[PDB]
């Protein structure tokens, strides 16, 4: 039994690609309260947030997409999340873009001093404003939450409200392939601990598992932070997402991780993000995309490949 | 070719079940498997064969659903009690035999006739653990209940059924060895747990790897003595991407690989003695392809059973010719 | 930064499928030059060979099909593959079928006779004109390259030029699954070490590389050869190409062997083989095969999944 808020999160600004604000669309579509329903958890729906738009919000340094747009949006999720988690729930956020893990990140960590990320994806999202080629801020939100940055991150329009609330040991990356020189230079210089499809592919996800949580709760129990991006996923099992990476996660080493956090009993906030149903090149497409979804937060709720989730007292006799 | 690594005597039986679920096209099976080319193949492996043919059934005119649930039991418990006979029939003559699906639900017989060697080993690979009594299934399927009567520790939960009277329990709790389990019932779960079923589920292969599994698989059943094996091999273990027509699709199975080195592993102990390859159904595919890489995948694994390997060395080559 | 050579080697009369012949133009299509360019290599690009034509070519022994065209335009090939290897240049060759490994072996021992061979393949491609079932001579380009075969491989016309320049010992096999018999008796008979598909399930990529590199660099550092064949893969990943095998190397496992062959710092020539556009289903199928062959050549030269390939070492400050 588990209490769990779910929070609806159609955001896009933080990219360029249309239709991942219909992706908490597509997820609820695919059947996920009954699916957390059927597993026991008493659930609080805070519905799909309509996100305050900003009207004059342009190109900033000939680079900074939409800042304005994605700090406000942001400031308003955070305050959701913190509302979800000090009312005791285990706050699950439906994206929209990876640029939204600024607000429920903020928002958790209002209520945990000592919370730890585990963030799944093809992307370390680690690039600062100074750093980022592309300009877009769903690659961008680490560096705006790492206090180790905070003299490396510059003064965007909208983002003032925003206080580094995480340190670089406190940080776990799972399934890196898709990495920036400055962001190969952030993990490496700061000691950001990652296990990338590389290190996947040699220890093994088992042993990926243990090394994560030895480095993040080895010493202490923490609250733990899940930031899953769809695209951590290998694209021929997650193909309706904005920037696929070929090499991803296999559909069984994605339950591996979300099964093992739930294990730990210490999840307490879970992101998924980048489901964009519209890139599907079909309808099944989508729906299998949504399907993988909704399996990620079923399994990290108790949802097992064992099937031990039911507990079965007594065998019927004859 | 003359030269071979082993010989080995193998019976091919094809039985077309589909009274054991609710979804037809099921009976297609050994008739798909046959035309990708199975007897072609066990023959380049230097076997002698022994074709039995597609067996014929008949339906019972009077067969009412027991306890409103175990739907057609008098004539799956009949065509069980004869496929038991062909398959001791063929063990005593010294062959090992192989039986094409169908639905899972005719490995009552398959392992029933074995017995009649009582020292063997079962080594279940599929999605489902199809070890649920006639009381504790949801369905009314009997494919998904299979191991309830041939186990001893079961029989005090398995009641008396129409025609399932013949049925002896054989097999112990430490005989039957699980692989590739991802979708398991409650009532099952509960069975595996509290009789100390040994099992191998997808997040065990995860964690240990495929070597890890047949290694500790052997050492659970055949650590103790050498004892004949039965493989009864679901093609649903397998992922719904490599074989799609099947009849409970479910995702995250094994790869082409895993499934290659089971079947591998269980040639490598030379005590392999009879086979089930089940749940391919033609009827359930989107596309021509579809419907052949499944029966392409079934000769595979029984290919990979008696020899068949990656590094070939099957077929023994005496001297390269000199020009 | 390395120097290297690019040799488009439009080859198809080492087998019977037409198409093969324009697996270059598709490779750089997919963007090869300029993936390279990024990695900070300095290219050559000799563009794709014209191979002297040979109308009058007939079948040796009732079997060989195209003997004199092959053997001819690998003599040339060697002359160009030489020629490179001598200037400084790491000498990329695109296939074209896998017939062209006599000429690129050939012409790159002439001035590394100490080259060692990762030849990664479904296939072991060492029939000898004698064993052959198909006659098609991309099935037997090592029987003509190994000294201990020798005495077993007749003399066939436009053949005469090659000398055997590979030892039994300097060479190792990655990824086979479909083995003549043979094949298998060579293999064995000779010596010769491989990692079946069957040994990758067992030990693992990384146990895989680290024992081939314990065979044939163990003792001292030496030039390698990586003879690739795009069929390797298995034909979900690389389907258009001419003998697809079910259960190859996953694309994680081809980005870890080029990788380790690039952190070897050895890496002397490669072959690129077996892409044929023409065998795939559609558009997209030939793309994503393309896609690929571009991936393998840029792993081989430092391309990584963890982004460290490119300096960067300060970071922008506000
Ligand atoms: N080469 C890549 C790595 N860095 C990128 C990330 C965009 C995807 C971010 B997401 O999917 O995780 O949200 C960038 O634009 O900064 C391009
Ligand atoms: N049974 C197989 C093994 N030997 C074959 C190889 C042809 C493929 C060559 B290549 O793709 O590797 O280039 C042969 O024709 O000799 C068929
Ligand atoms: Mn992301
Ligand atoms: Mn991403
Ligand atoms: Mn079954
Ligand atoms: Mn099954
Ligand atoms: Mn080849
Ligand atoms: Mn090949």
């Amino acid at each position: 039994v588990h209490s769990v808020a779910v929070i609806g999160a159609p955001f896009s600004q933080g990219q360029k690609r249309k239709g991942v604000e219909h992706g908490p669309a597509a997820i609820r579509e695919a059947g996920l309260m009954k699916r957390l329903s059927s597993l026991g958890c008493h659930l609080k729906d805070f519905g799909d947030l309509s996100f305050t738009p900003v009207p004059k919000d342009d190109l900033y340094n000939n680079l900074i997409v939409n800042p304005r747009s994605v700090g406000l949006a942001n400031q308003e999720l955070a305050e959701v999340v913190s509302r979800a988690v000090s009312d005791g729930y285990s706050c699950v956020t439906l994206g929209g873009d990876h640029s939204l893990a600024i607000g429920t990140i903020s928002g958790h960590a209002r209520h945990c001093p000592d919370l730890c990320v585990v963030w799944v994806d093809a992307h370390a999202d680690i690039n600062t404003p100074l750093t980022t080629s592309s300009g877009n801020l769903h690659g961008q939100p680490v560096s705006f939450l790492l206090r180790e940055l905070q003299d490396k991150v510059p003064q965007l329009p909208g983002f003032s409200w925003i206080k580094p609330c995480i340190s670089s040991a406190s940080i776990v990356y799972i399934g890196l392939r898709d990495v920036d020189p400055p962001e190969h230079f952030i993990l490496k210089n700061y000691d950001i601990q990652y296990f990338s499809m590389r290190d996947i592919d040699r220890l093994g996800i088992q042993k990926v598992m243990e090394r994560t949580f030895d480095l993040l709760i080895g010493k202490r129990q923490r609250p733990i932070h899940l930031s899953f991006d769809i695209d951590a996923f290998d694209p021929t099992l997650a193909p309706a997402t904005g920037t696929p990476v070929v090499g991803g996660l296999t559909y069984r080493e994605g339950m591996y991780i979300a099964e093992e956090i739930h294990n730990t009993g210490l999840l307490s906030a879970l992101d998924l993000v980048e489901v964009n149903p519209q890139l599907a090149t079909s309808e099944e497409e989508a729906k299998t995309t949504a399907n993988l979804a909704v399996d990620v937060i079923a399994s990290s709720f108790g949802q097992t490949r064992e099937g031990g989730h039911i507990v079965y007292d007594q065998l019927p006799t004859p």
